Order: structure tokens, then sequence, then C-alpha cells
């Protein structure tokens, strides 16, 4: 593949990777909205790395109203609200907002994102993801893949239509990935569920494929959302993808008939966090 | 809805509808590719209308290699191959080809399409669909709806993005619909699975919503295809939708990793069947 792809279990040990840091730091961010059932398992999969390979782990709590925050705290995680991450700026809804704000609440040269709704995640996710950033050259972004309705019906076919160079990316919508701060604070952040696809297209347009790697995380399980919520997610993915391709989006939310309901869509990106410096 | 929508069971009787024909004829087309398990049930749901409300029923056999044709014949249906429908023109693959060719093998002023993979279809499908064409004014196209992964994730959200006026169409991808010959032979036909969405957008752009109605057919069951085949279907739907919206499509087929496989996509429409006159 024209895309650096690690097809089998990476061979790097935790101690090698740590040596390879060479003064660089690593932050881990778990965005979370109402994931009380899974958040503790995810934090626990990663907290053993802290003060070693990982210099920092935070939960970016994105407005949870369940026990996400208390359970995360009881697992020893630093929990940061959207408001605390960036208090001069009023909070908008959606995942992209949470991730963008997380840049202001972390200081790692490398930032790793892991969804907090994962079912029994491997403790090597973070080592496997930072590998190419640490030991490669010019890699600034690493995507995960795994053995994807929105992914297989919406994002990959749309990429084939409009950015076929990215056809080799197996899981463009993957919530597990790592990237340099220099890259992330230089890119705008799409709102809502548009954030991954925006980052991928923006990264590629700006640095080309050679700046991107992907690593196999094996098998993945997570919360299965209802079709209607996916419809809304897909709508936002489309809105962001069309925008990156110079195509005007109507700005009209998807409507569904159960009576009538209109879901929000946003055509507004957050600017590169750099301007907030 | 700005779209003429019949929300409950239509009240027209078969005898009223027949009276309303007023010299107009009605053709029914069942496109079929390897539907031996369901084809007989579908034909039988409709053949009682023949020589009455329905003047003509054909199965457009689209290259079947199972018992579709023999079973359809044994149910008393006229079976027409792609080659027989239009023998001067070599056959291309896909559904859109079959439907376009079916225009050459029928002569009804009204043409009704019904998928041949339906599980126990109602015998009133055809009466319910021709209703607005017979008793309305200016209606040239009638779509069905029902209580849709490609539909809900790809087509409706893309329509919301690019032709939001069509947001009120509940089942844009529905295989059950009827339209005037005058309309159908005036429109190009998208290849493969692009044919429905192309017809809807072309119809709207040319006649506006007032020329379109939709009728509730209740509940629908059909063959559930694997995700990868849907991926390919979605790719073609996207290709056709982008084209109708003036957006250049790469022409690159969707690739999937199981090793690598590329599915065909086509950017070539068939012209209005009128030019073949
Ligand atoms: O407003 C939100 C919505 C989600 N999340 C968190 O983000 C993660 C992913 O959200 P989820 O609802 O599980 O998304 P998915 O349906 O799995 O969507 C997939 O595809 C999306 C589009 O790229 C990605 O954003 C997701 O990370 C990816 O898992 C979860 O941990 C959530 O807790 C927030 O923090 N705030
Ligand atoms: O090359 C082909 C492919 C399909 N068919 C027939 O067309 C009908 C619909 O095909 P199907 O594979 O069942 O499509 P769906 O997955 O159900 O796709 C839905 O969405 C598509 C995109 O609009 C429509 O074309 C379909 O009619 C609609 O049911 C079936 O009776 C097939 O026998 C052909 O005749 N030739
Ligand atoms: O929830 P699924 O089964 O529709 O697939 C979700 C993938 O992990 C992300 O698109
Ligand atoms: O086969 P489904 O369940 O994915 O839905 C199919 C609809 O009838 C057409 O998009
Ligand atoms: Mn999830
Ligand atoms: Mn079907």
């Amino acid at each position: 593949l024209p895309l650096d792809t690690t097809w089998h279990r990476p061979g790097w040990t935790i101690g090698e990777l740590e040596a390879a840091k060479a003064g660089r730091t690593i932050s881990v961010v778990l965005p979370a909205l109402n994931e009380e059932a899974t958040i503790e398992s995810v934090i626990d999969s990663i907290s053993p790395l802290v003060d070693g390979l990982v210099d920092e782990l935070i939960v970016l709590d994105s407005g949870s109203t369940d026990d996400t925050e208390i359970r995360a705290i009881a697992s020893g995680a630093r929990v940061v609200s959207r408001e605390q991450a960036l208090p001069e700026v009023p909070v908008r809804p959606g995942k992209g907002e949470a991730l963008w704000r997380s840049l202001a609440a972390t200081s790692g040269d490398i930032v790793v994102f892991i969804d907090s709704d994962l079912i029994n995640p491997h403790p090597l996710f973070v080592p496997w993801l930072v590998g190419p950033l640490l030991t490669g050259e010019g890699i600034q972004l690493v995507k995960s893949f795994y053995r994807g309705r929105v992914t297989e019906l919406v994002a990959r076919p749309l990429l084939a239509a409009l950015r076929p160079e990215l056809g080799c990316v197996l899981q463009p919508l993957s919530g597990e990935y790592a990237a340099s701060r220099e890259l992330l604070t230089s890119l705008p952040f799409a709102p809502g569920y548009g954030v991954e696809i925006g980052l991928l297209i923006d990264t590629f347009d700006r640095l080309g494929l050679d700046a991107i790697a992907q690593v196999n995380l094996g098998v993945r399980a997570h919360r299965n959302r209802p079709l209607d919520e996916l419809g809304a997610m897909s709508r936002q993915v489309i809105a962001t993808l069309l925008s990156r391709c110079g195509i005007p989006d109507s700005g009209v939310g998807l409507t569904q008939f159960l009576t009538r309901h209109t879901w929000p869509v946003s055509l507004v990106d957050r600017p590169p966090m750099k301007v907030m410096r």
C-alpha cells in the first residue's frame, strides 16, 4: 500500500519506545460522553503507562450526566470538562469540540486519542499507535484499523469518489489515533462527528500520504448506536467531507420520519488551536 | 409535506382506477437477477390484474443463472432477456440497464417497476402506485415508502446536503414506483444501482416536486445483502448523485480489504430512450 501499513502485531517493546521518545512527551486523551459502563476499563488499560511511556492521561468529559466522571476519577484519571479545557471560549456540542479543546488541556508533543466506549481495549493500543511517530520519519499521523456501517457505506465510498488517493485508508473514521501536536494545532477541527475525516483529509492535502501511517489494533467492539443516530453522524461526515473537497453543502440537517425530526449539522470548523496562543 | 404524500391506505378501488385509465395503458416490469425464491410470489401478486387494470406484465431477466426464468414462465409471465428487449445494442451489467431496456420491451403509457426479490408483496402495490398517475394532475412519478441502511446513511443525508428540496422523499431508493412513459423515455438512465436516485433527481430538476407523489406500501421485506455488496451499491449511488449535482466523480471503484478487491463503478448514463426511436 502507498500508505505505510503495519499489518501484523508491531514488534517494538514498551522500553524501546520509551527510549525513542528522545525528550518528546506523550499525552493521552479519552473523550467521553455518557460512557460510565466502559470508561473504567479504558482508563485502566492505559494508566499503567503513566510516568513511563505516557506522560499524561486525561478524560475530556464532554457534558456527561451519568457516572462517567466519578468513575473515571475513582480510576485515578484527571478529568477535564469542556469548560475547563478552554474557559474563555463558550462550549459547543459535539466530539470535534471536545478533541479541539483537549489540545488546550494537554502539552504532549504527541497526542493520542482513544474512544472511551471501547469494550475491553488492549493495553498495547497506545504503544502500537505511537510506534510510527517515534521510530519513523515524517510520520505525523497514525490511524488504527481493525476487523463499520458509516465507514463502509459513507466514508470509504465518498473518499473513493472525491479523494481516491485515500482509498487505502482502511478505517478513516477510527476513533483511535495519534498525531504530533505541531500537526494538530495547525489544523482546523470539524464539528461533531466530522472531526476524524476532516483531520485525515486536511493532513493528506497538507503533507501527503507519506506523513500518514496505519496500525492494526486487531478486533474492535464498542457501543452499537441506533440507525437514526448514525444517520445524523453520516450527515455531518458528509458535510465535512464535501467542504474539504470544495463542495458547497446546503447546511440543512437530515430529517427523519418516525413524526418529523431534524438533526443538527454544522458547517463551522474550529480554527487551528495555534491562533488561540 | 411539499411533496404529495398519501399517508394511509389509498381508498381507490380497482374498478375506479380502471375507469380512470381513459385510454391510457399500464405496463408492469419486474427486473430480476437470480431471484428464483421470490419471483413466483411477486408475479402471482400482480398477474390477476392483467387484461384489467394492467395491460402488460413482463419479467426483465437480467442474466439470471438460477431457475428465475423457468419459474417465472411457469407462473405465466412473459420473460424478456436484456438482449431481447433491445437486440441492436450490446448488454451492459446492472439494474439501470435492465430498466432502460424494459422501456423498449413495453408500450404502456404508464410503466410500473416492482422488485422481484420482495417477500410476500401485497396484491395492491400496483393499484396503490398508479393511483396518483390516474387521478391526479401533473403527477408523472410516484415513489413508494414503507416502515434502509444505504437509504438512511447515504442517500437521504446526501440529498440533504445537495438537494434538500428532496428531503421529504422518505424512500428515494425504493424499487417500487411508477411513472409516465413520456417522462421515462425523456430521461437518461444511470447505470447499476444509480438508476433510482438519478430518476428522482432528474425528474425533480425538470418538473419540480409537484410532478412527484409518494404512496405508503406499508411494510417491506426483501433479500438482505452483505455489507460489502451494499458498499458497492452505495459507491454507485454516490457517483450518480454527485453527477446530477454537477460534481466531478473520480470514477474510481470502491476498494475493500478482506486481500484487495475493487468493485466496478460507472459514470456512464444511458441516454433518453427517445433517441433510439
Ligand atoms: O458529543 C460527543 C460525542 C461523542 N463523544 C465521545 O466520542 C467517542 C466516539 O463517539 P461514538 O458515539 O462512540 O462514535 P461512533 O459511532 O463509534 O463513531 C465512529 O466514527 C466517528 C466519525 O468519525 C468517530 O468520531 C468515532 O470516534 C468513531 O468511533 C465516544 O467515546 C464518546 O464518548 C464525545 O465526547 N462527545
Ligand atoms: O444487475 C442487477 C441487479 C439487480 N437487479 C434486480 O433489481 C432488484 C433490486 O436489486 P437489489 O439487489 O434487491 O437492490 P437493493 O439492495 O434492495 O437496493 C435498493 O436500493 C437500490 C438503489 O436505488 C435500488 O436499485 C433497489 O431497487 C432497492 O431495493 C432485484 O429484484 C434484482 O433482481 C437486476 O435486475 N439486475
Ligand atoms: O457500529 P457499526 O457496527 O455500525 O460499525 C461502527 C464502526 O466501528 C465505525 O464506523
Ligand atoms: O437491507 P437493509 O436492511 O440494509 O435496507 C434496505 C432498504 O430496503 C433499501 O435501502
Ligand atoms: Mn463508538
Ligand atoms: Mn432488495
